[PDB]
């Protein structure tokens, strides 16, 4: 019974094969056939491909080389090489010409999704070239998803020799016969054979792929559209700031390039920005995805007046000049697409791009108070009252959780007349089903975040009401003229798109996005169309 | 007595002041004299710069009613502006042109030293266009020099008006005849004056200073050199990463550009780079100053192979991947270098370049194990028996970093007849003299990061010597080809220049440094040295 699976980079994970290349320029340099890959396997086991392959050597060290095994091969076959004639240009345009072959990364994420224990072997060398970052920028995405990294030039030993096979079989702790072994290249792939794994040789990926779907009994081809990568909580780097004695703010990193500060909702968490986290660091972006004040691993001062959106604001400006960022791209949902319009209305000169998930900019009226308002919306009123709301939510918190992270068709909470059924949950199971955005495992992340603080300072976010519509009512005489990004969810019951209708008034540049059968979860509910906008807005909007 | 020095930004902290540049524009443009200024000023109080200046509107919106203010202005005079007449352009240029003055800021940095209050209180406005990010850079470098930054467009009111003033003395808990307040603009001085306040009229810079330094009796001319900015544990941002199960690595983070990776040596701590950290992220780089293994907030495991180069390689590349760096630029002092020569040997695809302090690169010599080695450097012997070195220089903290961090010419601790003497600190008083490198407080910070984890994670960095010299051997074969530094130390008598004499053999694209005058603790001894070596390479070899 099969429990690993074991991929070789060139020709299997990664596509063109740089093999395959050598070929590809003899044939364009009307150059013998087989010419260059005969120079490059020039002397075999003792030659200088092998040295490069086992670490002894780095890749500059062995262009001299590899120019001396050309000359000779021309040489013998009677030939001359081109005027032109670079191992340097070849190569360094075969290795970035060199992508992932997505179909087969998927694969081997489903067996590992599974209970596979997933491998990658290569024959690699040490890069010391100045464009050496590409191939790292590769190796990087991929490694991350796989057990193990096995690199020929990392433990002095190369395929076909078989001590790296018994050291495969070692770091994998299996037997033979419980292992798979992809590779594009015959010789390779007759050691695993002998030692008794099941082995495939990779031509094209999709027959590469039938075979390993017919051999491990999984469903690898054809299968319904993946989630992208999420964050294991451990597994991130765990920033904090102190903005002001007793309030520290938490915050996940990952990526480098622009900033982008992600502002979760209410009642959430840095852990809601899961799916896009790895999404916009691959996408070229430093992201900083924040545990707002009165969650998680940030302060929760228990005063009210601590969350009117002028001190989260100044404590944001704050948390960006400690980390000595002179701007951030800001992306906020629910309460936190309130602070980002926020940000971008006080603070334009430290705010790149601002973008909103739901949540419109709506200018204070500054004739009418909206404490005034009213029973349609009037979970507002319930939340008012301290201590009331924080005991309802606080009782049973996978309740509370797996009441309101709800799809938009998998019976969400009612949002009116919740004052006069006294309380939000009040007609919902006390052992609700678990939706089908979220995991037990995921629930329980959140259960765990919210025992620390509980929802007193989350719920302050909505008890500063006329304290926000003061300091709003400053900035009606201004225009938001930095790049702008406005996403509406189909089926936002509480954020609804026709909400954002007159945003045009006060935000002329304004981009937008939407997202159909998206309910107000968006982050979980629709994460690969969340990603495709936000990349997308950003690539144009914020560089 | 005063205790609070108030200054202004243009034409005060920031130099030219675009009030002047208006002036130059006009007398380019052949416009009548004043022109430009009296359209900025149009109104007065009820005035387009007014409305600005109060953050009631934004730059963007500005520019069109200075336009036609610029127009009206024209038409009485009756002259014509030219064809190509810009506010955004004349504006746009104005404000990049406008940068720090120096000598006022050094002063206001002696006067905050002194335990004076200091603050920036300015007109301005709220940055909405495309450039923002040059004002937003300003802004940041110089606020974080003061005790408050009021700014007219975030409180609502403008100088001249009486309430800033009253609004300023409320922010500084001050009296009127406690504060100084510097200005370029007389008018503007007028309000402090009649509080009582002492009031400087600033024309050029000199003057201004010789009149604060008379009125304040503290010498703000002529002063010596002034060190570099240094950290406040309590302002940074604190970062962690867990490499293994058991093994989390902290790291000071600041600034944004390409990631600069800061190694310290034995027995330090991140603190080492507090010259550094605000320099090279000033110089536009994202430094990541470590806590290395076995010390501060990083992890101490009690064995010692976990001390050894590979494993501390493996575990910085580890820390690479989780935080989504294709490659950091790691620059390293004393252990730290030595670990900073093998990354760029083992792990050329992820270092950018590499730079040592101190720390020559000399090959493995593969026919003599290094453990065969010698009374002359014999503190070696001494660091590996375990236990021993632990309890000397746990005994009194206080004292071995007294003892310890000392410059060139304040009696150095011998390295020679160590275990003849029995100990480091057999010949040094109980008591050690405080250095000219560090305050009382610096090495307080130092004897509470030994406090967790104590020497045995620190020591165990001397006792992999044999497994080190192993792994080393097997880059004998190896040239390192990337961008490399290396920085010698005059008068460190440890890791002597003349030890990196041969280092050309194995780097020779190698790029040297040189400072005199300089023990071991090059950071802290000459951190202005330090910081142009460094900045200067940065900029050349690493972007
Ligand atoms: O309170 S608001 O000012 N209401 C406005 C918005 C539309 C009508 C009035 C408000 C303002 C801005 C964002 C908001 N996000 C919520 C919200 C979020 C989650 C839950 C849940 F957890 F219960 F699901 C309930 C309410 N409310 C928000
Ligand atoms: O141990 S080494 O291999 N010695 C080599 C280096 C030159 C001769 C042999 C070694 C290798 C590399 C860096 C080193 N930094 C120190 C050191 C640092 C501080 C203190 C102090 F804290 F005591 F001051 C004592 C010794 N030693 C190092």
């Amino acid at each position: 019974t099969l429990r690993a699976a074991v991929f070789d980079l060139d020709g299997v994970l990664a596509l063109p094969a740089v093999f395959g290349v050598l070929g590809r320029t003899e044939e364009a340099l009307a150059l013998p056939r087989g010419l260059l890959n005969d120079a490059f396997q020039k002397g075999g086991p003792e030659g200088a491909t092998t040295r490069l392959m086992k670490g002894e050597i780095t890749l500059s060290q062995w262009i001299p080389l590899m120019e001396e095994n050309c000359r000779k091969c021309s040489e013998t076959a009677k030939v001359c090489l081109p005027k032109n004639f670079s191992i340097k240009e070849i190569f360094d345009k075969a290795i970035s010409a060199r992508k992932i072959n997505r179909p087969m990364l998927q694969a081997a994420l489903m067996l590992r999704k599974k209970g596979f224990t997933t491998a990658i072997l290569t024959n690699t060398w040490l890069d010391d070239r100045a464009e050496r970052d590409g191939l790292a920028q590769l190796m990087c995405e991929l490694k991350m998803h796989f057990d193990f990294l096995i690199e020929s030039c990392q433990v002095g030993m190369v395929k076909p020799e078989p001590q790296i096979y018994k050291f495969l079989l070692d770091t994998l702790k299996a037997s033979p016969s419980e292992v798979v072994f992809l590779d594009d290249i015959g010789a390779n792939l007759k050691p695993a054979r002998d030692l008794g794994m099941v082995t495939i040789l990779v031509q094209d990926t999709d027959t590469a792929l039938k075979e390993l779907e017919k051999v491990t009994g999984i469903q690898l081809l054809n299968t319904p559209a993946p989630l992208p990568t999420s964050c294991n909580p451990s597994d991130m780097s765990h920033g904090y700031v102190t903005v002001k004695p007793r309030v520290r703010l938490h915050f996940v990193e990952l990526g480098s390039g622009p900033a982008v500060c992600l502002c979760h909702g209410f009642p959430e968490s840095w852990y809601s920005w899961r799916y896009q986290i790895p999404a916009l660091a691959q996408a070229g972006y430093r992201v900083l995805a924040m545990d707002m004040k009165g969650y998680g691993e940030s302060s929760a001062p228990p005063e009210i007046e601590e969350y009117c959106m002028e001190v989260l604001c100044k404590e944001m400006v704050t948390f960006l000049d400690k980390l000595g960022l002179s701007q951030a791209v800001f992306i906020g949902h629910d309460w936190g697409g309130m602070l980002v319009w926020y940000m971008a209305l006080f603070y334009p000169e430290r705010v790149r791009a601002v973008a909103s998930l739901n949540t419109p900019f709506i200018p204070a009226n500054p004739n009418m108070s909206p404490l005034e308002s009213n029973p349609v919306f009037d979970y507002q009123l319930y939340f008012q009252e301290p201590g009331v709301a924080e005991a309802e939510l606080e009782q049973n918190l996978s309740r509370t959780f797996k009441s309101l992270f709800r799809a938009s068709d998998e019976s969400v909470l009612s949002m009116h007349k919740v004052c006069e059924a006294g309380g939000l949950f009040v007609n919902s199971p006390e052992e609700p089903s678990l939706s089908r955005m979220v995991t037990e495992e995921e629930i329980q992340f959140y259960v765990q975040q919210f025992k620390k603080s509980g929802f007193r300072g989350p719920l302050n976010w909505y008890r500063n009401m006329e304290r926000n519509w003061k300091w709003a009512c400053k900035s009606l005489g201004r225009k938001i003229l930095i790049p702008a990004l406005m996403v509406t969810a189909e089926k936002d019951f509480v954020l609804v798109p026709q909400m954002s209708q007159h945003m045009e008034d006060w935000i002329p540049h304004l981009k937008r996005g939407h997202i159909e059968d998206c309910g107000h979860w968006t982050q979980m509910d629709k994460p690969t169309e969340v990603n495709q906008i936000l990349i997308k807005w950003l690539d144009s909007d914020a560089r």
